[PDB]
């Protein structure tokens, strides 16, 4: 215990005297989440984040920010100390650092939607106390983009992306409502209604309108806030709270809650009873149940690596091992505290719920420029990006937080029927397709869709034909139910999916001449794209997703997938063309012995390679989409057959860009390489140091801890997410580095698991991950030596092959 505590001595630190906000904790129960901090007078203030606070621009807000103000300054010349509690799911402030109480206890019940703030005066003197409501968005506040100056708006440009083709160039942000306080209470409460919805115009122009009366409006009249209330408190106005009666022991509840109202007091009496509610249960007992629940997270899974100590090695990777273990377990904490959201939503791979920010002086403000700023601002905007967000939800499988994944699923699941009638309306054939990236109601926006676009077709390039994210999703969901075995979700959320994106790739393109399918017009992730509708054959990232997961869905019990579901997708895959192969050519500014970068400069005597398609032309992003068939899809790796073409295929990339959304430290796994594999995996969770990098001086990818923040884990964005500082916590990141670590501890090969397949000798490594067939591997290795090893159950021991660590 204690294990991933993390330990502030002071409360000054590099931005504490002008950017406070920049030095706070993160905490969550899986939809109400909050960022905490301790200024330099001693103040407590938080940002209060919600996973399904979606405003009328589809904007993710923050609910508001909260200070917490002692008459008389609780801090203490002697020492300081705030830790993050993650096994005990709690934030405590202790001044003198050796107190036995904490002067501030922070939680959010990981089994209720209300977050406590709990204060005790170190010297037991009683004392005042004052919280207020601290809310920007006071009056409309206008975010445009001039004719002359589009460059200047990254608020417009950047922070509500999927409208920046608004026409008139406008969008406005509606202000929240603080309810009346009753006179004498000691409650206070406020909220966000969106009393408008961009979804009727985005149906519209997509040529959805008949879709109108048969899916709600998913954004008109949500109503989303919180409760704010304390034992002996009084609101001395609607936005304050005050002790009425000094105390040396008192606290803080937030009652938080979303639904559709159509107006505030409507959302108000609802949120009342839940305060009313909640705030009758013993808060020992929902202390202890908290304390519970995050005791056993914790104890699903772990990995805990360390430098061995065998005469000759170097300190640096003990100093490495501990350093990827605490970004293990704080890219954990951070996905927990997001990842059960009410309402279906994904993670936000651009901040998740724990972004940050200090709104700009409204007498300051300009709508030209807008306010990157400002807590509701995220690099990106809201829509979900496949390519980010797989990265969060891969790890969870090893995990063992089938818990924290369900919500992505369903948000799927949810999103099918509108998804399936869409198909069917544009392409005129049975299945759905998923857009790489789009709203939480799985639209794509009208950005990339095209503003007045008189067809179908993406205007978009950069994703017009991608869709293999429906693929990738069932391959998740394959491995969630094999580790499951829930025979409900096989059923009610994984075969309605598969079904629509088998039917989809089997429908939506005719078989050639030699009865293969021509996947053509497509586009290779967003690498290689299709301006033409020819410039792409048969990609092989699909291909590789068809080939892995049309035999799991055909192999499936009976009485699940039905026989005549077993029939197409035989078929399907009977009919799919053979995975793109070739050799190396030039590559990227003709750089020789590469993955062709034209698939036509290819050298007769080159080394045999995977190819990203059979036919494609120059990148336009830098993904080596080739690589599909070692990540995710386990075509090819160690203990399978081809190693060498795996491994021509790696060394022969074109990019090799580090941490963020960046996945060759995954595939250098997956294909035995553990000295790559650990690279990466310290650039993503530390710092490498080490002098040949292959890269420039000061290059940004050696290294994902934050350029400002003081908990350094919230990742910033790898450099192949573009040229800016963009929104931090960057959890694709963190997910990588997780599925690097995993991968080199553990992977699957069907019914088998291998331990060790690219596992670096000089890190002992103590470990419990999940399998399927609800399979546990609990593990140590110390000096290079298997010491332990525990499968759970035990006859599924016989399903463990050992490698040896390298």
């Amino acid at each position: 215990s204690g294990a991933y505590d993390v330990t502030w001595d002071s409360v000054a630190w590099k931005n504490s005297a002008a950017k406070p906000w920049l030095g706070s904790m993160p905490l969550g129960n899986g939809d109400l989440g909050l960022n905490v901090w301790v200024e330099e007078n001693g103040d407590l203030v938080f940002l209060i984040g919600k996973t399904d606070a979606w405003s009328e621009n589809g904007e993710l807000l923050k609910l508001g920010r909260v200070r917490l103000h002692l008459a008389a300054s609780p801090l203490v010349a002697k020492s300081f100390r705030q830790v993050l509690k993650p096994e005990e799911g709690a934030v405590e402030v202790y001044s003198p650092a050796d107190a036995p109480r904490p002067l501030y206890r922070v939680w959010v019940d990981a089994n209720h939607p209300v977050a406590h703030v709990e204060v005790r005066t170190a010297s037991g003197k009683a004392t005042g106390a004052q919280a207020d409501l601290e809310l920007w968005r006071n009056e409309p506040r206008e975010v445009r983009r001039v004719k002359g100056r589009e460059r200047d708006n990254v608020e417009f440009n950047d922070g509500f992306r999927e409208l920046r083709d608004t026409p008139g160039s406008l969008v406005t942000v509606d202000p929240d409502t603080v309810l009346p306080a009753k006179p004498g209470g000691d409650r206070i409460a406020w909220c966000h209604h969106n009393g408008r919805s961009l979804y009727p115009a985005l149906l519209a122009n997509q040529h959805l309108e008949s879709l109108l009366p048969k899916y709600p409006d998913p954004l008109l009249n949500r109503t989303f806030g919180a409760v704010l209330e304390g034992p002996g408190f009084v609101a001395s106005g609607d936005r304050t709270l005050k002790l009425m009666k000094e105390s040396a022991a008192f606290r803080l509840d937030l009652y938080a809650l979303a639904t559709t109202a159509p107006d505030v007091e409507a959302w108000a009496d609802d949120a009342g009873v839940l305060a009313d509610t909640l705030s009758g249960l013993d808060i020992e007992a929902a202390r202890l149940a908290h304390r519970n629940w995050w005791r056993a997270f914790w104890g699903r899974s772990w990995i805990v690596v360390d430098g061995n100590d065998l005469p000759g090695g170097d300190p640096t990777d003990g100093e490495m091992a501990r350093a990827v273990t605490q970004s293990y377990a704080m890219q954990r904490w951070m996905t927990a505290g997001s990842g059960r959201s009410v309402a279906a939503m994904p993670i936000p791979f651009n901040g998740a719920i724990f972004t940050v920010g200090k709104e700009t002086p409204k007498e300051k403000y300009d709508p030209a420029k807008g306010d990157t700023g400002n807590p509701d601002f995220r690099t990106g905007g809201g829509n979900i990006p496949f390519q980010n967000t797989r990265h969060i939800y891969w790890p969870m499988l090893a995990s063992g937080d089938y818990d924290l994944m369900r919500p992505f699923f369903r948000r799927y699941r949810e999103n099918l029927a509108l998804l399936t009638e869409r198909t069917r309306l544009y392409d005129k054939h049975a299945g759905a397709a998923f857009p790489e990236t789009g709203f939480f109601w799985g639209l794509p926006n009208d950005a990339d869709f095209g503003i007045g676009n008189k067809e179908a077709v993406l205007q978009n390039l950069a994703i017009r034909y991608e869709i293999q994210g429906g693929l990738e999703l069932t391959a998740m969901m394959l491995d969630y139910y094999d580790a499951t075995q829930d025979t409900d979700f096989l059923v009610n959320t994984l075969l309605p999916l598969a079904d629509g994106v088998a039917a989809y790739y089997d429908q939506h393109w005719q078989r050639g001449g030699d009865g293969k399918i021509v996947f053509s017009p497509a586009q290779s992730l967003t690498t290689y794209q299709s301006p033409s509708g020819k410039d792409v054959v048969n990609p092989l990232p699909d291909i590789a997703g068809l080939m892995a997961v049309l035999p799991r869905l055909i192999a499936l019990p009976p009485g699940t997938a039905t026989a005549a579901q077993r029939t197409a997708w035989k078929k399907t895959l009977a009919d799919l063309p053979p995975l793109p192969r070739g050799k190396t050519g030039t590559g990227r500014n003709n750089t020789p012995d590469k993955v062709p970068i034209p698939s036509t400069t290819q050298k007769d005597d080159g080394a045999p390679i995977l190819l990203p398609a059979q036919v494609y032309g120059t990148e336009k992003n830098v993904e080596n989409p080739e690589e599909y068939a070692i990540f995710p899809y386990r075509l090819f790796g160690v203990g399978l057959p081809e190693i060498d073409l795996g491994l021509n295929t790696f060394r022969a990339r074109n990019f090799t860009d580090s941490t963020g959304w960046a996945w060759d430290g995954i595939v250098a796994a997956c294909l035995g390489l553990s000295d790559d594999a650990k690279r990466e995996a310290i650039r993503n969770f530390a710092e490498d140091r080490n002098p040949d990098t292959g890269h420039g001086p000061n290059y940004p990818g050696l290294s994902a801890f934050s350029r400002e923040a003081r908990f350094k884990w919230f990742w910033k964005p790898g450099p192949s997410s573009g040229p800016g500082n963009g929104t931090e916590p960057a959890l694709d990141n963190g997910g990588v580095g997780q599925s690097i670590l995993q991968s080199m501890l553990l992977q699957q090969r069907g019914e088998k698991i291998v331990l060790f397949p690219a596992w670096p000798k000089e890190w002992n490594v103590s470990f419990k991950l999940h399998a399927a067939r609800n399979t546990t591997v609990e593990g140590v290795l110390k000096n290079g030596k298997l010491e332990r090893l525990t499968v759970t159950p035990p006859e599924r021991r016989g399903d463990v092959i050992v490698r040896e660590a390298q």
